């Protein structure tokens, strides 16, 4: 167990767990109450144990060495397998693993979250769900870095009582300079969580009481970029007006444009662009928000911000234009729409390949047909 982290995610009221990957195999140090429920467990049978006992005989061993294989890479998952309750009650699990990082960007916890289904969802609705398991690991992550920062508070507080009534006025000069970059961080921390969550009132009141509209995390994500991945056009205007970055990019060159074309907020993404989105600007992969919006099955998108000056044709780093993307996925339509846009089918990634042989590679079978047609 631990009893910081069961403060902090105690609301959340979601199915999750977060284990300790530093003591042997990985041993589960919270789980929510959610999760209690869903599988039938006490606290007790679980806290300690390694989440492989959900594990059962129609559970895919394939899938469950995806999740292994995402430990121990420390990268993030998303997959789907069947999972069984105390009792034996077999259930679908969208499953979501995701490492929390510190900010030197070391993994300290695993983060998982369950999303029972009846049956293995598929297509856009498996799609609607996988962006919303994210958005809740974003947001236990988010949770527990908040909680350290009050807790860090609280223990500079206390350690400012003991000073000032040790007379000693040194320790407190320089203590109170520590607390006040605690505070400076914890309203940055405050301010892009209020974003992420969708609070307007939370972003208009520390806005307000002097917060920076364009402080960012360690890893350069600023209020507009969670904003832009939420889908709060009101947040997203209020942060435009209060003078913040459209172009502001992360540690990994990503624009709140990027993550709107991921998202598929497209209302986001037009009021961005009409406020000066560079509509070409490519992260540390070589994506631009085409390329994103292209993978990611975003019709409507890719339709507005070829008509604001995106390269029908871009190269992302192993040279991929989005055209490739479309056909190696399988989004008909798609391939369909962005061809009608002028885009190159003998198109030369890192391999040679062109969209129909990322088609043929994949099984796409009617796709790789409505490219030879398409010619
Ligand atoms: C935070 C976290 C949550 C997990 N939740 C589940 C779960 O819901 N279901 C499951 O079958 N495995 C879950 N696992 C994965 C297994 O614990 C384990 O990594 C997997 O079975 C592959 O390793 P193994 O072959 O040693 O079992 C979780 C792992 C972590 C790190
Ligand atoms: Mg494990």
């Amino acid at each position: 167990g631990s009893g910081f982290l069961a403060a902090a995610l105690e609301r959340i009221e979601k199915n999750f767990v977060i284990t300790d990957p530093r003591l042997p195999d990985n041993p589960i140090i919270f789980a929510s109450d959610s999760f209690l429920q869903l599988t039938e467990y006490s606290r007790e049978e679980i806290l300690g144990r390694n989440a492989r006992f959900l594990q059962g005989p129609e559970t895919d061993r394939a899938t469950v060495r995806k999740i292994r294989d995402a430990i121990d890479n420390q990268t993030e998952v998303t997959v789907q397998l069947i999972n069984y309750t105390k009792s034996g009650k077999k259930f679908w699990n969208l499953f979501h693993l995701q490492p929390m990082r510190d900010q030197k960007g070391d993994v300290q916890y695993f983060i998982g979250v369950q999303l029972d289904g009846t049956e293995h969802v598929r297509d856009a609705a498996e799609r609607e769900a996988v962006m919303l398991i994210k958005k809740t690991a974003a947001e236990i992550d988010a949770a527990a870095k908040l909680a350290a920062l009050k807790a860090a508070i609280e223990a500079i507080i206390k350690r400012i009582e003991e000073a000032e009534k040790n007379g000693d006025e040194d320790k407190v000069k320089e203590l109170r300079e520590k607390l006040d970059k605690l505070r400076r961080a914890y309203l940055i921390l405050a301010l892009l969580i209020a974003a992420l969550k969708g609070q307007i009132e939370e972003v208009r009141r520390l806005l307000e009481q002097g917060a920076d509209a364009n402080g960012a995390d360690g890893g350069g994500t600023t209020p507009l970029h969670l904003a832009a991945t939420s889908g709060q056009l009101t947040i997203v205007e209020i942060l435009l007006r209060q003078g913040a970055d459209v172009n502001a990019a992360d540690n990994t060159g990503t624009t709140p444009l990027h993550l709107a074309a991921y998202s598929g907020h497209l209302e986001i993404v037009e009021v961005l662009l009409k406020h000066g989105a560079d509509v070409d600007a490519s992260d540390v992969f070589g994506y631009t928000p085409l390329h994103l919006a292209a993978y990611w099955g975003h019709l409507e998108i890719v339709e507005v911000l070829l008509k604001n000056g995106a390269d029908v044709n871009a190269m992302d780093s192993d040279g991929m234009t989005p055209l490739h993307l479309a056909a190696k996925w399988g989004y008909l339509e798609i391939v369909e729409v962005l061809l009608k846009h002028g885009a190159d089918v003998n198109a030369q990634d890192k391999f040679g390949k062109t969209p129909f042989d990322l088609a043929i590679d994949n099984g796409n079978e009617d796709i790789a047909e409505v490219l030879q047609k398409a010619a």
